[PDB]
Order: C-alpha cells, then structure tokens, then sequence
C-alpha cells in the first residue's frame, strides 16, 4: 500500500502529479445527461474533472467517485489549499484520481 | 468532454447561461407529494428550480439531481457567490443543468 | 410549477402557511422504533414535525423526507432564519410539507 | 404523536431521560467488525452509545441510526449545547434512542 | 459493550492504541481502482490508512468504513484535535479501526 499521493500515483500509466499548493479558483458541477461531473480550475487556468461515471470504472470506484466531488466542493467553499493532485493525462480536462491537502506543509 | 460551464450548457437544446455573480437570495425546498423540488431566487426576482426527478431524467441524473440540491443549500447558508448558472429554458421556472462558483475572478 | 412556497401551499388541500421570520429554537431527533422522526420549536411555542415515512407517503418523497432533516437540523446549528413553513393541519403537530429561508428580505 | 423528547421517551418501556444542558465532551467512532458504533461522554462522566445495528433494529431504524451518528459528530464539532437524551436503559451504557438541542433555553 | 477506544481496543488482536492529542496534518484521498482509500499524518511524521474495502472486511463494516472517511476529512478541514487511534499493526500503513476526538482533556 502507499504511503502517499506521489507513490499512489506511480502504481498507474497514464498519470502525473500536479503541485498546486493553492486554494480552489472555481467549482462546476453539472447534473446534465451523460455529463454528471465536476470541474474545477485553478487561478492559472489549470482545469480539472472528476469523470461521468462509466465502463472504465470499476464498481468500487463508484462512491468514491461520490466523494471526491463532496470533497471538492467543501475544499472550494472552505478555501482549503489543496496540496497535489494525482490526475490521469490520457483524459481533457485531466481526470482526478487522487488529492492531497497538507496545509501546514513548509514548500 | 467540455471545459467549463459555457461549452458544456452549448452541447444541449432548449439552454441557456445566466451570469449571476451574487449570493442567492432565498431557498425553498419541498417533500409534498409531486412537488419534490428546490427552488431558488436572487434580489431582483430571478427564479430557478430543481426538478422534480421524472420521466425526462436518466438513471445517471438521479444523484446528480440529489446533489445540486445540496450544494444549492450550503451556498445560500454560506452566502457563497455564485457566478455562472446553466438551465433549461423550456421550463417555468427555469430549470438548473449547472452551476459554477469562482468567488475571486475579476468581473468585467 | 409554482415560484414560491405560498404558491405551493394552495396546491394542496389541508395545508396552510406559518411566517416565522426567525431561527429554529429547539431541534430533536429520533432513532426510536415507529417514532423516526424529527421535532422543531420556535420561542414563539410554535411546534412542527417532519412525519414518520408511512403509507401516506409515495416513493418519491422518501428521498424528500430525509433531504428535509438534514436542512432543519443545518438551519438550527447555523441559526439560519426561516422564513415560512408550509405545513400539513390535518396531524398534530403540523406536519411540514415545505420550507423557505431568505436572510435578506425585508419585513 | 409526541410534541417532545420527553413525551417520545414515556411511550417506551426501557428509557429514561438524561437532562444534560451541556456540550459533548469526546467523541468515539468505531468501524471494527461487530463494534460498528459511537460513543459520546460529558464533563460530569456520563457515557452513552448508539448501538450497533442488530435485529432488535426494524428496517425502518437503520437510516435513523446513521442520521444520530452524523448529527452526535456534527454537534460534537460545534460544540453545540444537547439539551436532553432519551436513552434506553436496558443497555451499558445506556444506548441513545432520540436527542434534543435547544440553546436559548433557561436552565 | 466498551466505554472507550482503550477498551475497544484490547478486544481485538494485533491492534494498538496511538495517543497524539493533535489536528491531522494532511489528508489523501484516492478513487483509482484498488486503491479506493483515505491517508492522513501528522505532525510527527506518524502515517495512517483507512483501508480500501475488501475481503477482510464483513458486511456491516462498509457503512463504517466511508463514516471514518467523512470523519478524518472534517476533521482535518476543521483542524479538530484528535485524541487518539485504535489500529491494526499488521498493515502498514497501521489502518484505522476507530477515532476518538476529546478537544477539552486534560493532558
Ligand atoms: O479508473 C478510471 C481510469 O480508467 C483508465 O482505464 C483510464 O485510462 C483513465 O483515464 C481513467 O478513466
Ligand atoms: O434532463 C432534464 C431535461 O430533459 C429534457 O428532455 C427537457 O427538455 C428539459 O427541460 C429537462 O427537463
Ligand atoms: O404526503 C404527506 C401528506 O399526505 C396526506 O395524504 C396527509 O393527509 C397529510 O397529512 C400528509 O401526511
Ligand atoms: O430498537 C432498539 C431497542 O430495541 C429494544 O428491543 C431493546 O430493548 C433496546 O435496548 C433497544 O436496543
Ligand atoms: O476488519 C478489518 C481487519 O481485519 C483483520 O482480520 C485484519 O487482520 C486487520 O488488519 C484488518 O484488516
Ligand atoms: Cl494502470
Ligand atoms: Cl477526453
Ligand atoms: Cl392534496
Ligand atoms: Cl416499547
Ligand atoms: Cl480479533
């Protein structure tokens, strides 16, 4: 099992780290047909999704799915600096697939 | 897959994009049988609503719908400003598909 | 589709409007068997509840029923002003059916 | 139908009533197995439970007991004052059955 | 029935109590496949999982396991002091199997 976000994310192809060390610049969420999902951006114009649910999930990752976009949304309202973001690149916007928040962390 | 709120309200009929850039107003929710909706306005009187789940909803929308009101109801009791929203515009009120919250973003 | 909770109300038979203009003063909840359900006061000694799920009500307000405590109980800890209840006068204490908050609006 | 936590207490055998006026001290969650539970304790030493889900549980309770341990933790976090428990008696520790909080009220 | 993590605790083998009486320093979470989990440290360095679901876990655990979740997560935005941890040592990292948060204790 990893031990955190940057050993996590090298257990999969198609990943990178983002470093943000910074609070949320906006939030979207959409309860459109076929375009359930979340984005977020950071100030710099980083963009973000948590993907519509689908095939390349499996079926544990459905709640988790669930989560991470209740997390999103607290972190933004809250102005939560997030850490990193584990994110899959084969995917436009980059797809979610972890996040860290350390806020205490010396950069 | 759209990029932000705009492209995404562009790939449906019948849509069209309010720019808010203020806190909502008031919330009203309901459980009465047929009427299982939210409804929310904005100072000067413009109105929208969260489906009643039916007919025209896919099973896919069902926690998504769940979900928009509970974000509808934390941004009133948190006065967060929301920026943009997204709606069908062949209901009265007008129905919300989308939201988008930026509080820093500098208006123009 | 009504545009507001007064609309709402006239919808339906044996039901009436309550302005209160003010935050919840007392909140309960039960877990107990037969008795799941939820209590508010105001200090005006106005009592409502959110009724037990029964036979009374159909599928889709079950989700509804739960949605409503949680914002009762979110409005009592945040102090959130409640506008007006739309309640049932047919079951003692009346039964809510609808709630509206708007911090702002002048009285 | 009850008006109140006390009344709601009378209608079962086994319970009785806590007046604590006061805010929870420690909060304890559990996810091992067979201990799937909370409990909650005050300054003066009072500890209480919400019991593991069992068949002594109709279906009907089982939301209800998630909703109690979501609002003990929320009240614990905040701080806010628990008016009264209703508790049954026939556990140890007593095992919450209903919950009141009411703030502005004279003690 | 336990009365506290302590007791809770020593009904099980191979867990241990940490005592840290400090907010959580970071917290990670993940939805990729298999590694559906929460991680969260402190400030000396100390490392914990909520473990990923899986065949180790009975069936009244899974409601549990996404409760600890929600917990850690508000916890940590919040900065709650957290007491002390029950956890199983034969998993690294040591994996959460319950939480108990007591801000006004006497050290
Ligand atoms: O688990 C979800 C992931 O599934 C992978 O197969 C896909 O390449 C990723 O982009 C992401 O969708
Ligand atoms: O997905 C929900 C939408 O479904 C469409 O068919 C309808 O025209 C819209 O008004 C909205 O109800
Ligand atoms: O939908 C809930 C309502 O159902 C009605 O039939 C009943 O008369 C009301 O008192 C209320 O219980
Ligand atoms: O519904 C839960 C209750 O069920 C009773 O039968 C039992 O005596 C109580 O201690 C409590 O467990
Ligand atoms: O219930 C969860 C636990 O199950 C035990 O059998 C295992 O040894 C622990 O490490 C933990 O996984
Ligand atoms: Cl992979
Ligand atoms: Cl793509
Ligand atoms: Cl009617
Ligand atoms: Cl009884
Ligand atoms: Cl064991």
């Amino acid at each position: 099992t990893p031990q955190n976000i940057t050993d996590l994310c090298a257990e999969y192809h198609n990943t990178q780290i983002h470093t943000l060390n910074d609070k949320i610049f906006s939030y979207t969420e959409s309860l459109a047909g076929k375009r359930e999902m979340a984005i977020i951006t950071f100030k710099n114009g980083a963009t973000f999704q948590v993907e519509v649910p689908g095939s390349q999930h499996i079926d544990s990752q459905k709640k988790a799915i669930e989560r991470m976009k209740d997390t999103l949304r607290i972190a933004y309202l809250t102005e939560a600096k997030v850490e990193k973001l584990c994110v899959w690149n084969n995917k436009t916007p980059h797809a979610i697939a972890a996040i860290s928040m350390a806020n205490d962390k010396k950069i």
